[PDB]
């Protein structure tokens, strides 16, 4: 809403009271709306709040409802708005989820049976939470029947499940229950969120479920809402309408991934911005042909992106979602093979309104089966996003290693770069919409600064090629050439610090997760110890080999400065474009973060206060020593100040794209602000300005006329 959002990760160590203490900092920075993480009661010790255990309570670990209302009123007093993240799709399978425990105790007689998406054909609820199958767990004596006064209880480590009645033996007791315990390998009797057994779907499309689940959160005076995983819902449009029947015209943005040529079909204000994140990211990549050869020659293997993605999707269905897909194929009355091929073929997260993707259904079988049983297909649409996400985001993104800065959530690896002309058109479609411009989130594989530093490798392909060969000769590792190639990129991109013990730990953990997700030489479900040991040997060697360290350090320092210049361009781009700029906590300065949990570390706000205090006025020494982050803080503060002063104009105002030479991207906003940004960090450009026209550089204060040089900073020029 209005001019700028700021994402805050709330938890036990950064609660409602801490947010309140920093409100004046957020207002002075230029932010108009705080973008808060989920606030309803989650499982104790949760760091993200997405594992909801009670819809009727504000989380007490964060400060409770009293402190939440104080936060809202105080923010409003100083003029700040609030956009709240809410989770309507699923709840946590946890002993503290009392609504769920009621179903486990009462079965189909529980009033909450219809609250969750259980498979109707199952008389007993399969609960795949055991580390081993029932028999072995019982012989080991891990299952314990506890007699209390609240009745009887079954205990499995930290699980405490209710018993309806008891016999005189574990087996006799277990056959009298409404549920059945099985190992994690077995399919559940409910829709999960992706492949997570401990997350269960909620039937929010049913009126009484919507009302109870939203009774607390809509009772609060917030300014807008961010809807988590909108694509999991049975009827996304009805849900939005139901919200508006109560909330009226408040801001509603949804978390929804779009294809490159896909248009948002929902009745929402906008999205969290992955479309902007990837469109802008592509403006910074060069020398595709050369990067292809280097990759293909080093790893020595050529693959088709399209065919690869199609086959991984088919494997993902067979290994993770076979049961769910077989159920729906049965209800549609078609072959599992036919259904699996259709799901592996579609290029969108999901379809809406039972619309079939004809190019994947050769205009026959699936469409007619859907006309007869529309219900089964509507149900299938809820699982479509899981297939896409597990195959692409969590498998393929870790395999194709030509320039990994492109391997991000919301990406399409079939695209390597995009001309400024296509970005301009994208911005035209954006005009007037209350949608976000994101560059870093709590879910992105890397932070914006990591992506910009890695993109510099495409500007120096010959030297990069030479370094990789040099490094491989010194460090002769026993990992695949593909994993080795990716490692060098991850290392160069996140380095900023030194070969410390803390950085070594972050790297090791990231690499182990990376190879397991790739699923080529090891995996989460079946770990290859031999290979993982080799991955860890690679890390120890590069962190201790003096010849490697020497070579690496000389190359990295050159790359770092150029990467910072590109980050400044990206920051100016998201604030000056149509749409609303979003900021992940702490990105006011340089932040080189890797994949979750690395990006979930706390931010030092006191330190940020002092940097802002000495960064409200431009000094040439900011360019002299960029490492301190003052230049990034100054650019953020200044542009957000201009934006707030002209908020309406930036949101609804005109956008005019300029045709510049390769390496530059330029445009004019509402016929008053000329924006020149360089996409190629290693080159300096010069541009002749219009006859007579005088301009004022908003960042440096200089008077600009006749010609302008584009060096380390983007040029934001106000016609005078």
């Amino acid at each position: 809403m209005i001019s700028a959002t700021y994402r805050l990760q709330l938890n036990k160590n950064f609660n409602f009271g801490d947010v309140i203490d920093n409100l004046w900092y957020f207002k002075d920075l230029g932010v108009s709306h705080l973008y808060l993480s989920p606030v309803l009661m989650a499982s104790p010790g949760s760091n993200h709040g997405y594992d909801v255990i009670d819809h009727s309570r504000i989380n007490d670990e964060l400060g409770g409802e009293k402190e939440y209302r104080r936060l809202i009123e105080t923010a409003h007093t100083i003029g700040l708005g609030i956009i709240q993240d809410i989770v309507p799709n699923h709840m946590a399978v946890n002993s503290l989820n009392w609504r769920l425990m009621d179903v486990l105790k009462m079965g189909k007689k529980s009033k909450y049976y219809t609250y969750f998406d259980f498979f109707p054909e199952d008389d007993k609820i399969r609960l795949p939470i055991l580390g081993e199958d029932l028999d072995t767990v019982i012989s080991k004596g891990l299952l314990k029947i506890v007699k209390d006064g609240d009745e009887y209880f079954l205990e499995y480590f930290k699980w405490k499940l209710p018993l309806t009645e008891v016999g005189n033996d574990i087996y006799d007791t277990l056959q009298k229950q409404n549920y059945t315990l099985m190992s994690w390998k077995n399919p559940p009797s409910y829709r999960r969120f992706f492949d997570v057994n401990t997350l269960i779907g909620v039937n929010v499309e049913k009126d009484h479920v919507f009302q109870e689940s939203h009774s607390k959160i809509l009772d609060l005076d917030v300014d807008g809402y961010r809807i988590d995983h909108i694509d999991g819902l049975y009827d996304p449009e009805k849900y939005i309408n139901d919200l508006r029947s109560i909330i009226k015209n408040k801001i509603i943005i949804v978390e929804k991934i779009l294809g490159f040529q896909e248009e948002l079909k929902l009745n929402s204000d906008g999205t969290t911005g992955y479309d902007f994140l990837n469109y802008s990211n592509l403006l910074f990549n060069f020398n595709q042909e050369i990067m292809d050869s280097i990759y293909e020659n080093f790893t020595a293997e050529k693959i088709s992106i399209s065919e690869s993605i199609k086959k991984i999707k088919a494997q993902i269905i067979d290994e993770l979602f076979s049961y769910e897909v077989k159920r729906l194929a049965s209800q549609l009355g078609i072959s599992y093979d036919i259904l699996r091929d259709y799901l592996s073929c579609i290029d969108v997260y999901r379809t809406y309104a039972n619309q079939i993707v004809k190019e994947c259904d050769k205009t026959n079988e699936i469409e007619e089966a859907t006309k007869r049983n529309p219900e089964a297909y509507t149900k299938l649409q809820q699982y479509m996003p899981a297939v896409y996400a597990k195959a692409y985001e969590d498998t393929f993104l870790f395999r194709y290693n030509r320039l990994i800065s492109i391997n991000e959530v919301g990406s399409d690896l079939r695209y390597y770069k995009i001309s400024p002309d296509q970005f301009h058109v994208f911005n035209q479609k954006r005009r007037g919409k209350i949608t976000l411009n994101a560059t870093s989130t709590h879910d992105t594989k890397f932070s914006e600064d990591v992506r910009m530093k890695i993109s510099v490798l495409s500007e120096f392909p010959e030297e990069w090629k030479n370094k990789v060969e040099e490094w491989h000769s010194i460090i002769n590792p026993k990992v695949s050439r593909n994993d080795e190639y990716r490692y060098y990129q991850v290392l160069v991109g996140s380095f900023y610090e030194g070969f410390s013990n803390d950085f070594k730990e972050r790297i090791k953990q990231h690499m182990i997760k990376s190879v397991r997700e790739a699923k080529i030489n090891t995996s989460w479900r079946n770990q290859n110890k031999e290979y993982e040991n080799r991955v860890m040997e690679l890390v120890e060697e590069t962190f201790t080999n003096k010849d490697f360290i020497k070579s690496f350090m000389k190359f990295e320092s050159k790359i770092r400065r150029i990467g910072m210049i590109k980050s400044l361009s990206l920051v100016a781009l998201k604030i000056m474009s149509a749409g609303i700029p979003d900021f992940y906590q702490g990105t006011e300065i340089w932040r080189y973060l890797l994949t979750d949990p690395d990006n979930r570390v706390p931010v030092d706000f006191k330190k940020l206060h002092e940097i802002l205090e000495k960064s409200k006025k431009f000094e040439k020494n900011m360019l002299e020593s960029m490492d301190d982050g003052r230049i990034k803080m100054y650019l953020t503060y200044k542009l957000l100040s201009l934006r707030k002063q002209l908020a309406e104009d930036f949101l609804k105002g005109e956008y005019k794209g300029l045709d510049l030479e390769e390496g530059l991207c330029g445009f004019i906003r509402f016929n008053k602000i000329l924006v020149i940004i360089k996409t190629k960090g290693s080159v300096n450009y010069k541009l002749k300005l219009e006859e007579g026209a005088i301009y004022t550089d908003v960042l440096t204060g200089e008077e600009i006329k006749k010609e302008v040089q584009i060096n380390e900073l983007p040029r934001i020029l106000v016609r005078m």
